[PDB]
């Protein structure tokens, strides 16, 4: 009798038992930090599982961090808006542009009669040219324009598997989701300006070690790319074995020969390029050459030309800077010119197709973050991991990489890098083992955020597109995150040692 | 040829044109102030022609402010997000709860068998409701709440008409409705503190500022806010109803073969509707929890070791997420929350919220700039003419550049600019705060002004020309009910002659 009553209303029952069974930990402990851990458990549980939508949740921290007293109102709302809200809106504007004038479907056809008909081959090639493409720009910026192109192929593919005469189209769809959100490996791990976090490690390792001058581009690379490029081969393997079937025969029929022939007619049948097709496509360059030219590393980049107010202009200036000219473009004329032009997109059609649900959510964690940095939690957990100097070195290693890549979880990488340095630089310095030899493993494993959206804003702009299972992403990111733990042990313990001198005390570290 | 050329691209010829010809001022001056100032005429000038949409160039100072170097990209968002904006989410779970149970065609059926159908009678109840609701309720939020109810009120009106014959005149009441609800939401914001963003703006401006000063609260502003209020409201409506219906003398005072025709089928129609049901009343509760909340709550008294941590805002929160757990209907067997996240965001007017946001960075970069201290440089000569002129200018300022910027972003541009303009003339700054204070909230010309005034054209009956002329005689009339009040009766409660002691000398 009330045990169907349970069943039916079991996402009620259950908000309003995690809310109330955690409730002690605030009024107990005397109310010193347990009311931010309390307001984090509960938003980690409702992110794990669908008990609220992601977006209501991210809204809860704005409740109740205010009535803790942990933070103003005012702050928390402040903290929802911030510059990635600014590129992602750049970066959707360029992608409504896209989708409107049927690019991306020009664009997927094309790629699938060159290659990749095999969903295996397919997914190495999505991976391999996002990984490759995000060693420059940056990992939101690649995941937010590769996507629409994979998921126009996955779309056309689904539309050709007619042949003239399901449950496979949406376990594909995650999978090109995933690997398009997983595709972090290569992108920051491979080069210092790949990602924010290798940017502030490299500059906090300068100023507080001047005398070493070894990390540099050319030399983060050879000891980062073979890690990397073993994380992204394990990582596709794993995929490709959790959704779909894997086969070592099949990368080692008629159907094929119809879905080409399909994808030809619709091709044939999308006719010679348009107009506003090709405004889209020069648009796309320019902004992707001018997000690789703000600071590629190697070489001066344009913010040089700003070489007196440094980090005022970032990419999200950029993104916005091409995005906004979408709205003023002409793109037809209302031959009878009766009234005036029309833009490129109106913001009738930017209002939809923004996905407005991932900003809430982007939001909710940002302001999360920054209530468990404004009260003493971060620098608890901080404060926790000091006393270790006793234990060994590896054990230490996999202790600090395990509590890195478990508290990016909830936190930006960012946060998370700038946190945790200047809590291990002392304890690498107490005992006499390089401190390269710690800082490395932490900042490599801070990037490995694989576990549900808001952690990494590849995930959620991934997320966005309507594959919202997050018990899947959860069961990638898992095996994903072991295997990328694994291949850092592996090469602290082999690879990095041998160039690097990570054994013995160095010269420049303080004696 | 050219000229028809020219015709048909008016809009990127535009844009084009301002953003080139204003580059002299940045490209000569070399200062950062002038810098900002072009950013700010780029803006207004768009915000006036509406050659791009009006959240398109809110983002324009995220893409100006950093690249001229007045601050960083990242202070620049972060001034996009504020406690309006958490309000807004808040109300419009509430508001999206209410139009998707037909909640608003029940309120707006009782309210027509109640006042009858006469329009002018409906239109004063409609104005009455609106202050009333805005007195504690952000005018925003406010008019989103309300106006679907209206629009159900006018579609039935039309619907009854044509019905009992088998319009113009329907028309016109639609667009008369809407800028009814669209000005009485602000004239009842200004009676309260926590009515309006524009007054808790100034108020915690004033408290910050001025610290030995506590004369400002609840009480003191409601005694010199509803007499002002209650007369530009009686006003405004009598300037309504002659400028589209036309006057009437005794006729509006005091049935009609029609009469009791159109009585009869709203009654078909309230039956029609049925019984209150669940999904119903729920949201009544809610509602009313959220209205009790806001004004017993802050009048605090329960979080006091926090002062000014939990907001109307915080409460707007609590109810609304609340409308994303509440069971509605049974069926996976998963219930219906009686809000799905696809139906809040396609009622959340996200772009008014960039729009307001865009203002409130474009406000701050003027202050870090310097533009607003070399502003007030320029104002301070005005000593010379005497206080009451100084007043008369300094709201005809405020309400003249309110019309292009929303009130809460003109009201943080103006306070750091007039409050030391007041201690240099040696006069009580409340003298010139208050005022201003008032006239800011005067903003009807334009769609762009205050998200009310948006909120009410996009539905589309009204037209700029209507809203124009309506306004221009709104805000005529606030004006001198302000001034009038401010020479009458504030002075006597706030001793506005003299010199405070908590100011400055
Ligand atoms: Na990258
Ligand atoms: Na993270
Ligand atoms: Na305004």
């Amino acid at each position: 009798k009330f045990f169907s009553y349970i069943l039916v209303y079991r996402r009620f029952l259950f908000v309003v038992f995690t809310v109330l069974v955690l409730l002690p930990l605030p009024i107990v402990l005397h109310t010193k930090e347990a009311e931010c851990a309390y307001t984090l458990f509960v938003v980690a549980t409702f992110w794990l599982t669908e008990a609220l939508p992601l977006s209501v949740t991210a809204l809860l921290p704005s409740l109740m961090l205010p009535m803790f007293g942990i933070m103003p109102s005012k702050k928390v709302a402040s903290a929802y808006f911030k510059d990635f809200h600014l590129l992602l809106i750049g970066v959707i504007c360029l992608a409504t542009s896209i989708e409107k004038w049927n690019l991306h479907k020009r664009i997927a056809l094309k790629m699938v009669m060159m290659v990749g008909v095999n969903p295996a081959w397919l997914t190495l090639g999505f991976m391999s040219s996002t990984a490759f493409l995000s060693m420059w720009l940056s990992n939101t910026s690649t995941a937010a324009m590769v996507m629409p192109i994979a998921e126009a192929v996955v779309q056309q593919i689904i539309n050709a598997e007619a042949e003239v005469e399901t449950k496979k189209g949406h376990v594909t769809r995650k999978l090109t989701c995933l690997c398009i959100a997983y595709s972090s490996t290569i992108g920051g791990l491979t080069t210092i300006t790949g990602t924010s976090t290798n940017l502030i490690f490299a500059e906090y390792f300068n100023t507080r070690y001047p005398d070493c001058r070894c990390l540099n581009f050319g030399s983060w690379f050879t000891f980062s790319f073979p890690a990397a490029l073993i994380i992204l081969l394990l990582s596709w393997i794993w995929l490709q074995w959790l959704f779909l079937g894997f086969n070592f025969k099949e990368m080692f029929t008629v159907q094929q020969k119809a879905c080409a022939e399909v994808i030809k007619q619709e091709y044939q049948k999308l006719g010679p390029i348009r107009y506003q097709e090709i405004v889209t496509l020069v648009l796309f360059i320019i902004m992707a050459l001018l997000w690789f030219s703000r600071d590629p590393g190697f070489v001066p980049g344009w913010s040089a030309l700003f070489s007196e107010y440094p980090g005022f202009a970032t990419d999200s200036t950029v993104a916005l800077l091409i995005g906004l000219l979408f709205f003023l473009i002409p793109a037809k004329t209302l031959e009878i010119v009766a009234f005036d032009y029309s833009p490129l997109i109106t913001w009738k059609e930017f209002q939809s197709f923004m996905p407005w649900d991932i900003a809430i959510l982007v939001g909710g964690g940002f302001a999360l973050a920054d209530g468990c940095e404004e009260s003493g939690l971060s620098k608890w957990i901080g404060n926790k991991l000091s006393p270790l100097g006793s234990l060994p070195a590896w054990l230490i290693i996999l202790i600090s990489s395990l509590m890195v890549t478990s508290l990016t979880e909830v936190a930006s990488n960012p946060a998370t890098i700038t946190l945790f340095l200047p809590i291990l630089s002392p304890l690498a310095e107490a005992i006499h083992v390089n401190p390269l030899y710690i800082l490395i493993p932490s900042t490599l494993c801070t990037s490995f955020a694989f576990l549900l959206p808001v952690a990494n804003p590849p995930n959620a702009i991934v997320f966005s597109y309507g594959h919202l299972k997050v018990i899947d992403m959860v069961k990638a990111g898992l095996g994903v995150n072991i295997v990328g733990v694994a291949v850092v042990m592996l090469g602290i313990c082999t690879w990095i040692v041998p160039m690097f001198d990570l054994y013995t005390y160095p010269s420049w570290a303080p004696a």
